[PDB]
Parts: C-alpha cells; sequence; structure tokens
C-alpha cells in the first residue's frame, strides 16, 4: 500500500526500515521532524522501529518460512536490538568516558550472530533460513554503523564479512546504500559516531 | 512430560503473562526455577525474552489478532504495556522510596491511553484489540494487576479498564489460576518491593 515515514533527520533506527524498503522495491515518502519512527501504510498507522519491520516482515513475507523460524526471526532481532540500545546509550549519554570500554567489549557482542551465521548453511545465505527476513536488514545495519565507530571490527569475523558484503551487494540495496539520501544523512542527530 | 517449559527466577515478574495466557488457554506446561529469562522450551525449540516468547505463544495458539493489521495493532498495545513496564522495573529496583510518590502521580497519565483503547473498541466490552483474545491482553493484564498492587484503587480513575480488569479475572481457568498457590505465593518482584 502507500507507505509514509516520519522521523528525525538522521539514520538511526529508521535505516534498517528503509534499507528493507529499497532492497524489496517498494515506494515511500519521507516526512521530517525537527516513539518514532510512525509509520503509515494506508489507513493503518504504526510507531516503534520493531512493530514497524515486523508489521513490513508479515505483509512482505519477511519473517520466515514458518511458525518455528518467524520465533527465531524474533530472537535474532532480539540481540540485534540489545546491541543497538548499547550502542544508543554510548552514542547519547556517555561517549566520551564510556567508549574506550563500548569497543573492547565490542568482539564478544559481535561472535553470537558469527556463530548463528556459522549454523545456517555455511552462513552463505541468510541471519535465519533460506530468505531473508526484517532481522537482516536490522543486523546489516547495526554492523554498518559499528564499522564506523571501530573501523576493522568486522575483520576477525569471516561470516559477517562475506554476509555484509553479499547483502550489500544486492543491487537496489547497494544502489541505495550508494545514495545522498542514505549517506548525507547523519548516523545520529548529536555529531557522534 | 509437557511440551513447554518455563524457566525462570521464584517471582512473578516478566514470567506472570505467560503463565496466565497459559493456564487461561488450558495449557500444561512445566516450571523449573532458576536461583535473557525466562527461557522457554517448546519441543526441541528455545526462545528467550518474554516478548518474544508472547508472540510465539500468540502466532501458535491464536492469539495475534484476526488478520495482519490487528496483529500489528497487538504489538503496538503490546509496546505500551513494555514501556510501562520498564519504568516501573525501575521505580521498584532504582528508586523505590523516593520515587514512589512521584510515579504514582505520574501513572495516571500512563494509563489513559488503554483506557482510551478500550473506549474505541466495542465500548470496552471486549478485549483490547478485536473481538477476540490476544497475548496483550495478557501482559496488560498483569501491568494491571501489579500497579493495584502498587498504588490500590489506581483504576478508580479508569472505569472500562476497572470492568476489564473484572472481567479478564473471572475467566474460569484464570480465575483459578490467579488464587493458586503456584501464583499466590511468588513475590511480584525479587527484591521484596512491590
Ligand atoms: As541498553
Ligand atoms: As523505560
Amino acid at each position: 500500500p502507500p507507505y509514509t515515514v516520519v522521523y528525525f533527520p538522521v539514520r538511526g533506527r529508521c535505516a534498517a526500515l528503509r534499507m528493507l524498503l529499497a532492497d524489496q522495491g517498494q515506494s515511500w515518502k519521507e516526512e521530517v521532524v525537527t516513539q518514532l519512527p510512525k509509520f503509515q501504510d494506508g489507513d493503518l498507522t504504526l510507531y516503534q522501529s520493531n512493530t514497524i519491520l515486523r508489521h513490513l516482515g508479515r505483509t512482505l513475507g519477511l519473517y520466515g518460512k514458518d511458525q518455528q523460524e518467524a520465533a527465531l526471526v524474533d530472537m535474532v532481532n532480539d540481540g540485534v536490538e540489545d546491541l543497538r540500545c548499547k550502542y544508543i546509550s554510548l552514542i547519547y549519554t556517555n561517549y566520551e568516558a564510556g567508549k574506550d570500554d563500548y569497543v573492547k567489549a565490542l568482539p564478544g557482542q559481535l561472535k553470537p550472530f558469527e556463530t548463528l551465521l556459522s549454523q545456517n548453511q555455511g552462513g552463505k545465505t541468510f541471519i535465519v533460513g533460506d530468505q531473508i527476513s526484517f532481522a537482516d536488514y536490522n543486523l546489516l545495519d547495526l554492523l554498518l554503523i559499528h564499522e564506523v565507530l571501530a573501523p576493522g571490527c568486522l575483520d576477525a569475523f569471516p561470516l559477517l564479512s562475506a554476509y555484509v558484503g553479499r547483502l550489500s551487494a544486492r543491487p537496489k540495496l547497494k544502489a541505495f546504500l550508494a545514495s545522498p539520501e542514505y549517506v548525507n544523512l547523519p548516523i545520529n542527530g548529536n555529531g557522534k559516531q
């Protein structure tokens, strides 16, 4: 249906959603605000990034092939959101004093995703099952912003590296990620990354 | 053995709602006590985190709306329940004595959106979303029950929420579970505060 995304003028908790829409060849309108995002799909109004991701998962079939996979998609997404919460708290609340210890902790925070990949067709497909889910887009965005926070952080992790390279190369997603609409938006809204 | 196992602390906490849901749906499960959680097993599937569990049971027991639109509305209601639950948890463990007066004065404004939801859905006479029970109902019921303990009479400002609690609490299987030692003899939280 007709989509509208309302958010602050940053990537933030909106980036994964946008990546998903772009890659899935959906059209949407952006409305700027100077819990979000607010999302409109016909007469339906949604708030909160994870609730929006799940909705798009159901409607566009990005939620696993069955009930069991759906639950696994949720658990992976929970793990993405736990790290993202720690990121947001670092960025907006303790960047200076906190960063050194955050980056120290970071390889331990990434390993579980590497292991998860290692248990799903040799890490050659997606984070859950044989087809992309909303968890993949969210995990990709998380990995990308961590590479800015800590360049080289995926170097020790070959499945996660190939995974980012592979998903980033899907042609609609690639075009989106190279575009100014993505590249020229700040990651967060306080100058920090 | 039961196909379900719940693994948690000896508290109600984040497990209360799913236990109520399982009891109300006439399901059998095993409790394992531990001195990420709760952990939930359903056959060889292992889940963590109360909301992911609730959603799993919503999908399998048909408690996730009648269609995709309702499913998303269930999720939003659930988000609301979890936001207030997160503030409650903050109060309980972090600032109970100095914070309680403030939290209770703010409580009306936190509760009002749920009352409004009910008033927009068949005059508050069925469930929080649609005409069938969902996992958000169980989660909201628990949040309301524990706020009645924190702030007795807090629902006197909310006629629809009051009747809703009375109505859901009277569902036979759930009623028996809520009166049972299994529920009554666990404390609401882990730090003695409520
Ligand atoms: As956090
Ligand atoms: As909170």
